[PDB]
């Protein structure tokens, strides 16, 4: 494998796909970087992460708290996440999954900062890493960052328009990361349905009859895998030529 | 013959270039049009060579509002004031939104929070708001349309003009989102090519020749787009009762080579 | 004042559904019809129908040939001969091609090399006869058109149409292709989505009416699509010409749920 | 450790170029081999390639068989060979097609109705004649795979490629009518751009070295796609138990560019 020396950020990757990505890309041997905001289970995470590779220095799965919902300390915070991240040498890949995690209000009381808040997280963060980046990795097609998107910008679920608008916004931005940041590839994956736990909280009471209902509304009778949906960036770090792609994974749901 | 003879449109972003177009083929087939911009004076400069194209119009199917949508603060209350005058008596019909901030962006080595949030109020605050109000003044009706604006920098971006290649990213998925929550209205987005209105001649200031002749050279057709002909993508747009969700590009092929 | 009127529209396949109310709404703005079918009948009765609805329409502007473009002993020559006609003593401005077997086919438990094979004579081998052939029959200039047809289905397809998904997949890549191959001449695709035309009805047989409550119910629009609006996808790339390597989808948001 | 180990994957086209690759990754995580060919030759030279450079792997794991699948007769009973072959007394895993007939196509002016119809022989019936018959020899399972080929040129097509532009068109429009057809199993497409195989360098000739310096220039990258890096999408698909309806484009950005 050519990610075993690689050094890996993994902007949200305490829960869910991103921490799903720390697990395959250990699995690889790659030096891992964790980025979250909850101090507990980002302990619990990155605690997590080295019983189920103790054969793997606990020196390279390295962990830092970054709030990056909040607009000061952003630009700081991705700033010191990428000194982390790069240390002596420089990042090879960067994935980032982190997301707000929050239910939109109604479009009867949308407020403009309701529309606003989403975009430090989905748009400032992203764009930061791409402002400081060039000091921390070789911009070369051996090295990506990937963005995160979902199938939901082509088939939004209802409710969720401006944060589906977001999704749009990252895709279209990820093209011209590829044109400002080249010849470094970066390409987005656009998950489906996966049962995170997150996912699980968002929906509380109302859960079960959305899983069986995302279940019915794919190809596969399932719902993603963490682990398998984290194949797509995967990927995306081992084919050199990938830029400026858009990696669906949704079960066939925009099918039926 | 014409069904958007009675019909009222309200042209946010009407009072140059592609939004100007478009209220120039609204009332060559009768409509009434309520047009939207900043600029205090060249918005009666518009209003009035519309009545001058064509006098046949009543005056009074040709009305205008100044409305400044790049503050968070005003933008609700405006938009809210540009829909009660559109839909006066009657209820509003077709709205089309063209505004945009069209100033040069910052290199992104100089990229600031403020830089990547500002363009956001009015390319997506003001037609979320557009869709948070227009129901009280607008029947959901699929012989109804809301259409919004997209461009060929959405998937084939400008150097570097990525933050707003990203807007307009959102402006398609949130099309989609809107024609979902507003449904049976018909939302939609239309994405141009190279049109050269006169704000771009004032954006490329002196490298306009230079551009001009690259974009006439990326394109199928030898030429770049008419503001006119482009305008009928948004014509279309209101008169097909099924089309909703949909992209209407018209790029001159230039996405081919 | 309309820049259809004098202009010479092909429409190969307007003798039922979409493509007659491509040849309905041409005639509306005057242009000159030529219509193109394999059903002698169905030929007859199509000009007729026209001349009932525009009677004061010149009768030569609604002249028919018959071809039957599934053959390929003949696609070619047939091609040939309707091309010469339509442009009489001038030009061609545009063509509208809406040509389908509109059979069933086979399920995936006999499927044959044939069964495969025989609708790319309709669908992929007429559209490339018509490209080889039209210049010297159409200027290759941006007011000129050529569109081809697709669906929904091509990214949504019904079971089991799965090799006609194909086919209209094949549809709009060669669309593009023939944008580089045809240009400055402009080449683009519409994709409907639910039409009930008369040959949908033939598809359902009793199957028919649980179908389109099916399809109402999926979509954002609570409708199918009229032919008449459709029709408008048509009319719209004969007038934008800035419109080239484009697919123009009216699918009544039937994508987004 | 690696979940394609005890792995049966059948790569129908892999005795030269993308499927190769796809043959040597898939042998690098211990899958069984069964490579597809029409030459004897390359078929025999290929199996001697793959296991000089992994002499460790059983011989048994690298099996191939000669298939024409240019020709309409016996091309649905060496699918069916082929597939006995692969799965042997197991059943297939994963399934891979890349064969192409890989020669120019004529210009438009000599354009014939065979030329059209011949490359469907191999870009869509072998596939569907594969689909046909593969769930004797494949679970409708989520963790098994068919993946088929397309490419860049789909969406900004090469002249005078336009026809086979169309196929690859099909291709994934069928791809998602296969994923319906064949559910829960799992179908995809692979959207390779520009690949410097042996078949390229003949096709390109002596304009080849010219063709890799404006291919490199059109892309982000200042490369054109290695075969090993390329292959890595085929197996992502066998890898990612939720991907199905896809396109996995892996063209080094020249759509941005
Ligand atoms: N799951 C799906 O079906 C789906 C579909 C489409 C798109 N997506 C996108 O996939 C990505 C991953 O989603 P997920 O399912 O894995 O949910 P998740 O488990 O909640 O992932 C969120 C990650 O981001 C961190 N995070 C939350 N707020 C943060 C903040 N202000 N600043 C920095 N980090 C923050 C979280 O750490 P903390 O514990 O500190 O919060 C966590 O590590 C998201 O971008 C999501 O929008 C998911
Ligand atoms: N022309 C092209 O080649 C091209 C290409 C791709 C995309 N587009 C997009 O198409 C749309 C039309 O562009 P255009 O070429 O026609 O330029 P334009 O003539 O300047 O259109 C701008 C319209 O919106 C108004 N406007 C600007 N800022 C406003 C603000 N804060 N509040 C309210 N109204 C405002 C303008 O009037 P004021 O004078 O009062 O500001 C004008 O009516 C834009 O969204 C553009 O991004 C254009
Ligand atoms: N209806 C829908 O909802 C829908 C949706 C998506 C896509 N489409 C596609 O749009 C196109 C039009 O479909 P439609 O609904 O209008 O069905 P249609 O009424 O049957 O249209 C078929 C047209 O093509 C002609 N035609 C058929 N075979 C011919 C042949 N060998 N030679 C010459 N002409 C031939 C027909 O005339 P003859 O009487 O001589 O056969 C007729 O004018 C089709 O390609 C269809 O697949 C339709
Ligand atoms: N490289 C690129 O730039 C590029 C770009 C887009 C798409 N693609 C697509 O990628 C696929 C792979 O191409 P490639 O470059 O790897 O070319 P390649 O090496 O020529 O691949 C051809 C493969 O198909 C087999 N094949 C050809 N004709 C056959 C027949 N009649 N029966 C059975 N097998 C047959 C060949 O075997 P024999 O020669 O043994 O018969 C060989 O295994 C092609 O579909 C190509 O169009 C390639
Ligand atoms: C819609 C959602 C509540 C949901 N409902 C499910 C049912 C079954 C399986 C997964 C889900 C998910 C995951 C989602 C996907 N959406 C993409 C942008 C906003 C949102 C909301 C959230 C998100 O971030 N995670
Ligand atoms: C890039 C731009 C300066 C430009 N350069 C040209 C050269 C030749 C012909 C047309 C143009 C245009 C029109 C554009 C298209 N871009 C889409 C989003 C931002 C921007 C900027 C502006 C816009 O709104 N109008
Ligand atoms: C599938 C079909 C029988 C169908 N079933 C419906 C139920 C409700 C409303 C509309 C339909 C339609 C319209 C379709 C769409 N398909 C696109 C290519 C082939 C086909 C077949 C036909 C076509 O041309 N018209
Ligand atoms: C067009 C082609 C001759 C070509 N010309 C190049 C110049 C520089 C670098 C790469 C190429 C290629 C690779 C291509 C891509 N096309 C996709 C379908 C048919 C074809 C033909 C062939 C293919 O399979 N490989």
């Amino acid at each position: 494998d050519q990610l075993h020396g690689s050094r890996v950020l993994v902007i949200g990757g305490t829960s869910g796909i991103g921490f799903a990505v720390c697990a395959a890309a250990l699995g690889h041997g790659a030096i891992v970087t964790i980025v979250g905001s909850n101090a507990q289970k980002l302990k619990d995470s990155v605690a997590r992460l080295k019983s189920s590779f103790p054969s793997t220095d606990p020196d390279d799965i390295v962990a830092v708290r970054c709030d990056l919902s909040n607009s000061d300390t952003v630009e700081q915070d991705i700033e010191k996440a990428l000194q982390l991240a790069a240390g002596n040498s420089k990042i090879n890949h960067i994935v980032i999954t982190a997301a707000d995690m929050t239910a939109p209000p109604p479009l009867e009381d949308l407020t403009v900062d309701s529309v606003q808040r989403p975009g430090i997280i989905r748009l400032v963060a992203p764009l930061m890493v791409a402002k400081h980046l060039p000091k921390y990795m070789n911009k070369c097609p051996q090295s990506s960052l990937t963005l995160t998107s979902g199938a939901h910008c082509l088939r939004p679920d209802p409710g969720w328009t401006v944060i589906s608008g977001y999704c749009g916004a990252v895709e279209a931005m990820s093209r011209g990361l590829a044109i400002d940041l080249k010849p470094l590839r970066v390409n987005v994956v656009a998950p489906g349905a996966v049962l995170t736990e997150a996912v699980k909280d968002i929906l509380g009471d109302a859960y079960d009859a959305a899983v069986e209902m995302a279940e019915a509304k794919s190809t596969v009778g399932q719902t993603g895998s963490p682990e398998s949906v984290a194949q797509a960036y995967i990927y995306l770090m081992k084919d050199h030529y990938a830029s400026g792609s858009v990696v669906s994974t949704n079960g066939g749901m925009l099918l039926v």
